C-alpha cells in the first residue's frame, strides 16, 4: 500500500461545480469550448501502477489521460487543447499540478476531504472548485 492508493485510486464522478466557466476564461479558453465543456459531468479515474499514475478524464466533452511519475515534468495535451509542460507533486498528501505554456501557469490541486475528492483548479486568482464522490 501507500497514502497515493489509499486516498485517491478508483473511480469518481463529478457532482458539483463553481466557478468553472471564469476559471477557463482566465484560462484563455474560448466561448464555444467554455459552453461545452462546462456541461460535462466527468468520470475522473485514478490508478497506480508503481511509481506511475494515471489520471483519466471521461466525459461527453473530452476524454483526457495523463500517466506521469511524482516531480517528472511530462507532455500534456490538454481537454481544451493547450499543449503544456506539467510537473506532479505530491505536497502533504495533495497532488499538485503545475500547468506552463505560453508563458502562462495554472495550478491544479486534487484532495480528499471527507468521501469526496476536491479538484481546485487555479488561474491568478481565479478558483474554481468541481467536488467528485466515488462512482
Ligand atoms: O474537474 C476537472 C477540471 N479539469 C481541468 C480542465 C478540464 C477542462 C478544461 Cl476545458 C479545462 Cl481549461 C481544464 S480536470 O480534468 O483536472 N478535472
Amino acid at each position: 500500500g501507500s497514502h497515493m492508493c489509499d486516498a485517491f485510486v478508483g473511480t469518481w464522478k463529478l457532482v458539483s461545480s463553481e466557478n468553472f466557466d471564469d476559471y477557463m476564461k482566465e484560462v484563455g479558453v474560448g466561448f464555444a469550448t467554455r459552453k461545452v465543456a462546462g456541461m460535462a459531468k466527468p468520470n475522473m479515474i485514478i490508478s497506480v501502477n508503481g511509481d506511475v499514475i494515471t489520471i483519466k478524464s471521461e466525459s461527453t466533452f473530452k476524454n483526457t489521460e495523463i500517466s506521469f511519475i511524482l516531480g517528472q515534468e511530462f507532455d500534456e495535451v490538454t481537454a481544451d487543447d493547450r499543449k503544456v509542460k506539467s510537473t506532479i507533486t505530491l505536497d502533504g498528501g495533495v497532488l499538485v499540478h503545475v500547468q506552463k505554456w505560453d508563458g502562462k501557469s495554472t495550478t491544479i490541486k486534487r484532495k480528499r476531504e471527507d468521501d469526496k475528492l476536491v479538484v481546485e483548479c487555479v488561474m491568478k486568482g481565479v478558483t474554481s472548485t468541481r467536488v467528485y464522490e466515488r462512482a
